[PDB]
């Protein structure tokens, strides 16, 4: 109805971490996705992908990352690693039959794409995909709305919470993993657009911006915070969030980048803005930069 | 006295996740210091330590580092095991320290008994005769207390109790693995200067009457360290063998108490493997699969 796309695609994504630290090189573990009929207004949990990673950097799941992804480490052992996985997702879409451009993804953050899926494709030497460098940021949207229709004061925490708390959604919770995410952000979806929501691709990555041109004010606790840690994130991963305003997008944006207007199979090679300020302080490396090989 | 001229005081560290026993353990630090025990001096200028760099889990959990006290910076530009395990033997061999004629002294069975043997499995490497006999220094200041005296201690580890009894101030320069050394080197210098009967009271062995039955499963094991004990004893093929003081002599390096064979041929493979434990797919147990050891 408001939205170009006939079909959304809800995605989410599961990764290894130590809770108290930052400086971790989150891998994929789960690997989730729902298919959102827009036309027909229809959750299709008949069409989903759902799959295990076995991570390769840390392959044992900590205590903290068990419980809260929910993911035993029975099942990660015997799953297979993400280019293999990868492929599978790739394949997916062919057998669907989904054309280029024609579908989005939907996430409840910019995390998802812009940072476990970019620093998943380097670990794996993966090139970013063009439906990965835009998508729809439903939070974003949420905020739009919020103004629109007088905000709360929301008690919740997350942004799945505080959205479900908003147009009082009960909490989705069956696997406790992955798919529920899935389905609680399908769900919150479909019912924005109920409520007169225009949903559109908002965010795009881009390989440069003139705010990363000045080195970043460094915080030495920044491992700790996980604000912080996103200001490292933002300057060691070569492709940036771009916002776009409602009614700038067009279809026909899939697969150019907005920067250099130049196809995503060339951009997105080489790092444009490499941070070489925070890659000289030997006695305080930053790991995750350090493994995936950006220094 | 002890028939040892030189005794090396051991200290492994490694990977962990206080929260989870079913971890795959990998030594990130390896800790040594030289006791000379005609002279009775502790040598701090004889020692070997280095940091080493683990390969399935890299990424050094918060709390392993508190409890190590490592940076994560510090394993990632060390050495893998192998590596410096070559250069821990040729370390020896420069200090002309003749084989069966040392012993190692760790504060526990922990060191060579779980992590040694466990290392030595992912790395591929079979388990040194060296390491199959060694000094647990606790279980001779545990068997030495009616000796000593009574004495109630509110520490609750090995080097901790036997500090606090001995009135021995903590040895805390580094924080790592060293300190762990020195302490227990001023504590074995203490024991023997009280009249500490020291010499080799465990041996590692490949086969045991007790592991002839089944486990009964504890499915719980994983949050709890003693109970995770019952299970490691299971997994790894080398089981310790208790000996009383004053039973063992130097001929016994390199022969396993059991077959009587040499070390070089006891201890290729696992002789009771406990398959009864890797039946359940639906709860295996991470460390030993991931190991090889099924
Ligand atoms: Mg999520
Ligand atoms: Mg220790
Ligand atoms: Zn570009
Ligand atoms: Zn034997």
């Amino acid at each position: 109805q408001h939205c170009p796309f006939d079909t959304l695609l809800i995605l989410d994504f599961e990764t290894t971490s130590d809770a108290a630290n930052q400086d971790y090189p989150c891998e994929v573990i789960q690997f989730a996705i729902v298919a959102y009929d827009v036309p027909n207004d229809k959750i299709r949990e008949d069409i989903s992908f759902n799959k295990y990673v076995k991570p390769v950097l840390n392959r044992t799941l900590t205590k903290n990352c068990v419980d809260f992804t929910g993911i035993p480490q029975r099942s990660i052992d015997t799953a297979d690693t993400f280019d293999v996985v990868y492929e599978q997702f790739q394949q997916w879409l062919i057998t669907l039959g989904l054309e280029e451009g024609k579908f989005a993804f939907v996430c409840d953050s910019r995390q998802d794409l812009w940072r476990i899926a970019q620093y998943q494709m380097k670990l794996s030497n993966i090139q970013m995909p063009a439906f990965f460098r835009q998508y729809i940021n439903l939070y974003k949207i949420f905020t739009n709305e919020m103004d629109r229709m007088g905000p709360k004061e929301l008690s919740a925490t997350t942004n799945i919470g505080k959205m479900n708390e908003y147009y009082d959604l009960p909490t989705i919770g069956r696997a406790h993993d992955a798919m529920d995410d899935c389905l609680n952000i399908a769900t919150i979806l479909q019912r924005m657009i109920n409520m007169g929501a225009k949903v559109t691709v908002n965010e795009l990555l881009t390989c440069c911006a003139s705010w990363r041109r000045q080195p970043l004010v460094y915080n030495k606790e920044w491992r700790s915070s996980f604000m912080d840690a996103g200001k490292i994130f933002e300057r060691v991963l070569p492709l940036v969030v771009t916002t776009i305003r409602a009614g700038d997008f067009r279809l026909e944006m899939y697969g150019v980048c907005r920067y250099c207007r130049k196809g995503m199979d060339v951009c997105g090679t080489s790092h444009q803005q490499t941070p070489h300020d925070l890659y000289k302080n030997e006695e305080d490396p930053i790991h995750f930069a350090k493994i995936a090989g950006y220094y």
